């Protein structure tokens, strides 16, 4: 029948101090960068980001095979406000 589920999430940041609460980290083996040291209560967890997520684009942009030094380049130069489409790794096992 009718076709199109959804998949990844957009959130929109907002600059409050010192930057954006989370943080970017170069991992050795994936593409793309990935958010690390976020916060609970700052612009980055109210958006709905952890630890774990991943940064697919920015602005409108496939910023995957792009570095860490381009990527992050983008989201500083945006000014207050910056996208980002994150998509996969959610939270590790949990009982309750």
């Amino acid at each position: 029948g009718s076709s199109g589920s959804s998949g990844p999430k957009l959130c929109r940041l907002a600059k409050g101090e010192n930057g954006y609460g989370f943080h970017l980290n170069a991992i050795r083996g994936l593409p793309g960068s990935f958010i690390k040291e976020v916060q609970k209560g700052g612009p980055a967890d109210l958006a709905g980001l952890e630890d774990e997520d991943v940064i697919i684009e920015v602005n409108g942009v496939n910023v995957l095979d792009e570095p860490y030094e381009k990527v992050v380049d983008r989201i500083q130069s945006s000014g207050k406000n910056v996208t980002l489409l994150v998509c996969g790794k959610k939270s590790g096992p949990s009982s309750g």
